[PDB]
């Protein structure tokens, strides 16, 4: 029968944190890197990856004034970022919380290859992610991030590999509500590939029904949950050219097809477009006719600290003016989120 | 790889027919009794089931004053009725075009037992149902019916009888929209037994995603079609009493967690419910305070019809008073399909 | 709970007819064939398709000498076939019993499209299924066939056609075995395309694996069932070539990894072969020194009458030597299920 | 399309791997217990759970007499059993290998409770599954093994937990075959409660059938996989008694009508039955008349070392005597995996 999964003070307040992080106007700083993860956009610049430079960089991301508080509503963090502290002694999540967001963690281990598939990729990190997931709630973790990679090709993504993807997604949600963490199921689906825009929204529809299922399987509170999807858009080698209002139709029919409403909110992905590239379409997205029951909000990695890690340079001199580069790109992307976002 | 079950064109005229079915303040009237359902109907006054008995009630519900026009956006006939005409020879299908509203046709022949099942049953009517479709398209029939039974029990629905009712609805959506025809998914969880609105909630969530999973298996349009569910209502013989608040905060919350925003609209089934309790109990569910992305409509067999057939006793006499029941009726649910259902 | 779909009287006249069926050295001959079925089959002589020249040439299939009966463990019948009767007046079905051979009755209604999918199509006949095979089984039908097509593309068999395929075959033989029928599932997979041994091999585990798994789902009892598989076997313009013991060798790993031994035999069907080819590669299989827990007979529509239209020419002179090429022809397939048979 | 998930040598080798662990007359001795799993056992005595004392045992299990070589096939060892020596500095592996054995590793990492399910629990372990199983085939472990805890309730096992622990062992599976190690899939059945030997050969059938489902979807070469099943069972507060062949015509019945040829054999566990009765019920199984295309051997954890361990101990002085008991619980055990076992 009904075994319940959630106690209504659970549900309340998984509720509570998911609207938290999704309120209009805010998005998400997606400041999680893994050592390697970060050893390359480090090496962009030529500055060598060490503990500090690492959490330098990050209370660079995170010690940003006052004007970023009302357009950040959540910061994922790696797991050491979620024990440094700034240069005050201010722990990282307090740094966080201090500016009115809500602190995540990255709780996923990587993804491992799926045999069988035409290099299909599944995610690991459910072993003791009950323990781990209540040691960040103690931590100050109050949302979780679990990435989840798909890719377009001739064969790809095949059922073995959508199905695993939104099984594991909705094991992790399954943790993750249960230690009352909110869950961000993140269903990437790579632009890799010469795939076009139709072929992008098919296999974001198919992923996300697939996940939503799996998630109701696994008896996920989905008010409690947010999505981290791919923009549909074409791959990085199609040749077809596509408006942003082109991508943001396909992005909220996609979305519309398979994402119940009762989802708090649907946080976006850069997805290796630029930074421009991303607010223009999120507003886009936000701007489109399509009657959208969901907070449209940004999580972007990259294409909200390439500016203030291009001008940081990391060196010290430049703390100030990656800052405002951040600060600035978060303005935008704030923006989109409401639809006001005219660059 | 992506192959388009419908063109954009057939697309189009599916989103058309069913934002016509569900615009706001038009629902659906269920004519759509078989000779033995509407025997039973007929026997409750006392007058034989005759063809003639059959397109007298038929056109009394169809023939109605022009005050009924913008209430009734849908109605599904039977096979039979389909073929009728009225007192003045004009076609029932076009009486209804007449009036502003969509003809609709019941394209399920009938439930069969499902074995290995605890009385659980699923729907036939796969059968030439590309042809008959084709047909009803011709005849003027701009959306489908298909009704699949489910009940709850100690056991009950299993994972064989919602998978197969899933599939089945699938299907008979997928024929329907390379047909040109609007299907109505119907879901209907039969409200018999002592389960009360918690587990009613958890099947009817349930058994939906797993019919919107289908629907994504089967390349379902999802905009060109509609969804006709049972409210989430307590048993028939739950002793716990429910508020018509709490079943409409229920039904809207089992429906924002499955459906997704795509699906023109949702249209109600009575499900054994009085006439007023089925508008008192649709009044408030588009009343709720959660946000509701679909035409919360209704398709009433019994709730629009019930008063009218007793009023109407079998004899011409009480034709216009029955035409009156059935009016004032319908303006309720419309108000109730509006929210502004005050009794 | 478990809820017996069978009681243990219905489970064991359903495995006596399976074993009957497929007792050792006893085979199927797929006589069935619809009015176009057979009309290219007997425009490719010269001869009008009429209601006599079918009933005829079933009866010349039927009435061969005491030779068969050894041989022929069951016959798939047409509907209009298990109503014909001999020159002597005696029924097709009780001239099939009086040879020792089981009564079969093809019940599926065609194939239809599956919208979304690359010219893939799926069965259609479920409906009165039950009713038909009631009927079926008091005119002395014992098994049924449903002929589930699949085959192989860039893209093809997806997981939808596979899955719906699958459930059909599961609800037909459900249906069946509530009445008392023995139903032969054939999850067939074209010979179509330049797809080579192994894929076919990939593409038919898969598909068995599927349909088993809906047989599970479905509660079908598989001591009471029996498979018609398609042989593994490359595609027909496949260019690399296989010997015999190949394509018995990924037919029988095939079959192992996926049918579970509780299915009473396995009846190949031809699958576009020609009838030395045919016979050869079942005595192959049979030949095959991997353990085989299922009798592998064969179930054949041409690789038993290609020969025996050859000579029959539509006229009644050659009605013995039709007879003798037919008898000669179920010998050697008989020889090569039992493994004996060396051309 | 087909992307070969094992190379032929691969196949090859972990064929050869599974029939030498399966080999007739040989089974597994499962020595794999966590520290607090053999905690209880060694408090069953009063010795109290130290490295030494553990270490001593295990060697105890591992360093029999040579009557004992062709009655143990495998031997699966906890983690840090794997890397404990001898007395004479011989590791376990080497001494299990040196006895013609073949070394295994328990490679889950416990079980985890599933959300919105009454009690019902999940396998961990995957996490860096893929180096732990490539250090483990370094060290001499040549199979793995992962138990997955199902239990039989008013409403369990439900689809969730199946479909969970069936898609987490064709994962661990899909990873040991791609590191070289035999996966023997347990999805170990509680006989928990009062349900009977009916129920729980449904619930086996169920399980099995959706176990192997997954190990198609996961691409699993069945030939290198072993099935560690609970023996169909009555539950230990079921008051209706069942004989020793009624269990094993259950047992076998489930067994061939879910597991696929393919499994090289079967390696039952004792599931919480007496050592005598585990035998006479393998035995029993063995001796069924059902035709069994498989090794069914015997994997005991309890019926195995239960008699050896009451007579060490846990002094050195019963150390031959408990190596007797052992060796003779060994031999009788292979005589009912040949099926000659007469107590």
């Amino acid at each position: 029968h009904s075994h319940p999964a959630l106690t209504p003070e659970q549900k309340k307040e998984l509720s509570d944190i998911a609207h938290r992080i999704v309120a209009p106007g805010k998005g998400i700083l997606a400041a999680d890197e893994s050592t390697g993860s970060i050893a390359k956009r480090l090496q962009s610049i030529g500055t060598e990856n060490t503990e500090e430079n690492r959490r330098f960089y990050r209370q660079l991301l995170l010690t940003a004034d006052d004007r970023v508080n009302p357009c950040i509503g959540g910061v994922i963090l790696f797991h050491e970022t979620l024990y440094q502290k700034a240069d005050d002694g201010r722990p990282f999540p307090q740094v966080i919380k201090s500016k009115g967001g809500v602190v995540g963690i990255k709780v996923d281990k990587g993804v491992v290859p799926l045999a069988g598939t035409n290099g299909e990729t599944t995610t690991q990190g459910l072993d003791g992610l009950s323990e781990r997931c209540a040691q960040y709630k103690k931590d100050g973790a109050d949302f979780a991030k679990w990435r989840c990679v798909l890719k377009i090709g001739e064969h790809t993504p095949s059922a073995l590999a959508i199905m695993e993807n939104a099984n594991v997604l909705a094991r992790y949600a399954s943790i993750c509500q249960q230690n009352g963490i909110v869950p961000i199921v993140e269903p990437e689906i790579l632009p890799d590939g010469d795939h076009d825009l139709k072929r992008c929204q098919y296999v974001t529809e198919k992923v996300l029904a697939a996940v939503y299922k799996a998630l109701s399987d696994h008896h996920i509170y989905l008010e409690g949950t947010l999505l981290k999807p791919n923009m549909v858009t074409p791959g990085h080698a199609c040749t077809q050219k596509y408006s942003h209002e082109e991508i943001a139709m396909a992005t909220v029919t996609a979305l519309r097809r398979t994402v119940p409403p009762a989802v708090t909110g649907v946080t976006f992905l850069s997805g290796g477009q630029s930074e421009e590239e991303a607010s223009i379409n999120l507003n886009a997205i936000n701007k489109c006719p399509l009657l959208k029951p969901w907070a449209l909000t940004f999580s972007y990695g990259r294409a909200l600290q390439a500016s203030a890690l291009k001008a940081w340079g990391g060196k010290k001199e430049n703390l100030k003016a990656a800052q405002e580069e951040y600060v600035k790109r978060a303005l935008a992307n704030s923006l989109a989120c409401q639809g006001k976002y005219t660059p």
